[PDB]
């Protein structure tokens, strides 16, 4: 970072954080980039090793700059999740960004989502997240409201470059407005409890906590709640299952691989929900084998139907990003991949 912003960040840390941060000079302030870009930039700020801690205060903190009533809701949500220890602590909030607890950890990779212990804990963390009471609108308008929003943007897109017109053209040929109504119809007739959903539960949004790699059941934290809202539970689980097929670490264009064969098997899904249901309804454990098994089979139909909305939603989303995003990513190919998966899943389900 340039000297002007380095100023900004020094002051935030000095003005907002307790103990040693308070009596610290500009010439003892360490900050380096974690993630650059023009939106949601991340930086680690730290004390010198030479400087002694006074009280509770942390040695490292993460600074997050927004870059680019939405802010009120996200801030409140983040504060609340920090109070309940479900997210990183919140140390500072200001117009340009926030200071949060730095969680020593790494992101999971796509392959890890299928490891039984990992999958089981995600299901447990997700169930916990789904139990949160939040001061937000409890009507499930997010999913279809967001899909309509992006669809309407998609119909207005026009591309200057030539290959992009052809790609958009193939996508528009599916009759997106009509297909959206097909989806709504299917989902309106699929019962799914409304709950506080993460809405974006992918490997890059799950941290594996340092020094807990040997723990069986408490080694992960869910992060990045920008899309979170009251939603059908089926979406969050179906969305997460879709995320087994996609790997965003791929180092060449289009900067992702899709592997349709990596969608969880019946067995792997059952592994996930068998960890989910006990964690979401505490007395589920005490049902009869028969009653448990009826609930589980029903739940598989549910999440596999909702997985269609994941394909449809991120497909549309991805067309819009191709237009407006600064990030280096093959959006249009990703959109085609999500729609291919959408039509494949309808075939699999017989819808
Ligand atoms: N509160 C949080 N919210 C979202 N993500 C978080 C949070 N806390 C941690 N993380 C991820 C953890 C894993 C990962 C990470 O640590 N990356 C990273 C860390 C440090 C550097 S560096 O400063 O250049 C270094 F090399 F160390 F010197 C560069 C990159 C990304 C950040």
């Amino acid at each position: 970072p340039e000297p002007r912003t380095r100023r900004r960040a020094y002051l935030w840390c000095k003005e907002f954080l307790p103990g040693a941060w308070r009596g610290l000079r500009e010439d003892e302030f360490h900050i380096s980039v974690i993630r650059g870009g023009l939106s949601n930039m991340l930086f680690q700020c730290s004390l010198p090793d030479t400087t002694a801690t006074l009280g509770d205060e942390p040695r490292k903190v993460l600074l997050r700059l927004y870059g680019a009533e939405a802010m009120v809701l996200e801030s409140v949500m983040f504060a609340i999740l920090a109070e309940r220890s479900l997210g990183p602590k919140l140390y500072g909030i200001f117009p340009q960004g926030r200071l949060e607890q730095f969680i020593p950890s790494r992101r999971l990779d796509t392959e890890e989502l299928s490891l039984p212990d990992i999958s089981a804990e995600i299901a447990e963390k997700m169930a916990t997240f789904h139990g949160m009471k939040m001061p937000f609108n409890k009507e499930p308008k997010w999913l279809f409201g967001t899909m309509e929003k992006y669809l309407k943007e998609v119909l207005r897109i026009k591309f200057t470059e030539e290959s992009r017109i052809k790609k958009l053209h193939k996508l528009l040929s599916y009759n997106l407005p009509l297909e959206l109504e097909n989806l709504r119809s299917l989902l309106e007739s699929t019962p799914s409890p409304v709950v506080f959903c993460h809405n974006d539960c992918q490997e890059g949004n799950i941290l594996l906590l340092e020094g807990r790699e040997n723990s069986e059941k408490q080694k992960l934290m869910l992060i990045d709640f920008e899309y979170s809202s009251y939603n059908y539970r089926g979406f969050d689980i179906g969305n997460h299952f879709c995320e087994w097929m996609y790997d965003y670490s791929y180092e060449k264009y289009p900067f992702f691989r899709a592997n349709i064969r990596k969608y969880p098997t019946k067995k792997q899904q059952l592994h996930f929900i068998s960890s989910y249901l006990p964690a979401f309804q505490n007395d589920f454990e005490n049902l009869s084998t028969e009653e448990k098994s009826i609930i589980k089979e029903e739940m598989l139909l549910e999440v596999n139907r909702f997985a269609l909305a994941s394909h449809f939603l991120w497909g549309l989303w991805s067309i819009v990003q191709a237009k407006i995003s600064s990030i280096e990513f093959g959006y249009m190919d990703y959109a085609q991949a999500r729609f291919d998966a959408y039509f494949h899943q309808k075939r699999k389900l017989g819808v």
